[PDB]
């Protein structure tokens, strides 16, 4: 059609108001192709997890620098540790994202991880750095869409 | 095209996550193919249809079991009962959509609807039931689009 | 194809859902084809022009009656003035769009614009009408997208 290529430019944007008024006011952060955002609750891994698929995405995982900034800069903003996606309960040392690859980009602080076994999950430092964690612990929510 | 495709792909993507971060913020629920909605504010049956339609969408009505108790949750979430988007002031005891049609699902709390011609409008208690009531009470504006 | 116009309805739906509900809560204003929107933050000029096209928008302009109308009501739910997308200090009292042309529907208020050379930005009072000013003061950061 012809009316379809403007019915399309009309409908991107529109898409750009309502990401724009959403990034405008701190409602989410969007790196490339990723959104990040936050309902400011800190909880538990298996809560955080929850309470991201139910929003329709997932617990926040960076596999960029940018988009570990992004999500650095949320902890930084709620000053608050952040659970990220990705375990080693599979095996041990071997960290991988929740679909089960092994992740590839990494951050972690020097001399992490450490602590081993009893320590499945990642946190991220309010700097951006990572630390090997239990999962029990009360981590900002942060959410990748 | 197969630029279309591609385009369609990102664009429903992009909704996806704008959709994701009201959800995940408490914005909104979404039930099926609707979206509700409050402004938080306790006005009036009149007041309410008007900030709704103002906002492209309408007052908020029920009309299964799962988009009733979305509705009531927020009612329980702002502890005030909501206005419903439906009357009987055509014909007495006949309850009817504002498109003029006749309700099909109802949730109405035992006893009710009773005291009659004096009250037009329904009100959901924080427990989802309903309330047939006068339309000139303080009650929780939700909005469904 | 059937399948795209029909993808193309839930489409659009879906992005008025987002809309409606930015709306209600007074996230936005949507006229015409501009969405207004603040992060309710006072900063210099320079400050809002970023803050803007951070977002992806531009620091807002009204070119319409009913556009300054909406950004006066911004002005005056947050008390505040607003500077707006025009400036004069490529030639002297023509004032410009940020594009380089020339601005159209003016409203300043009687008198306005003058002190001249020293005041190259352009702030609008609660009331929507205009006056122009040094670039340098606090002034709600408003955006249009
Ligand atoms: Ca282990
Ligand atoms: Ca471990
Ligand atoms: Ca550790
Ligand atoms: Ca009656
Ligand atoms: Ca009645
Ligand atoms: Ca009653
Ligand atoms: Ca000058
Ligand atoms: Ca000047
Ligand atoms: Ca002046």
């Amino acid at each position: 059609d012809e009316e379809l290529q403007t019915e399309l430019y009309e409908i991107k944007h529109q898409i750009l108001q309502t990401m724009g008024v959403l990034s405008l006011q701190g409602s989410m952060l969007s790196v490339g192709d990723k959104v990040f955002s936050t309902n400011g609750q800190s909880v538990n891994f298996d809560t955080i997890k929850e309470m991201c698929t139910r929003a329709g995405g997932n617990i926040a995982v960076p596999r960029t620098p940018e988009e570990n900034e992004a999500i650095a800069s949320i902890a930084k903003k709620y000053n608050n540790y952040v659970y990220l996606g990705m375990i080693d309960d599979q095996t041990e040392g071997d960290f991988h994202y929740l679909d089960g690859a092994s992740v590839s980009y990494t951050n972690w602080y020097p001399g992490e991880p450490r602590g081993q076994g009893k320590e499945d999950c990642v946190e991220m430092y309010t700097d951006g750095t990572w630390n090997d964690r239990g999962c029990l612990q009360y981590r900002l929510a942060v959410c990748e869409f």
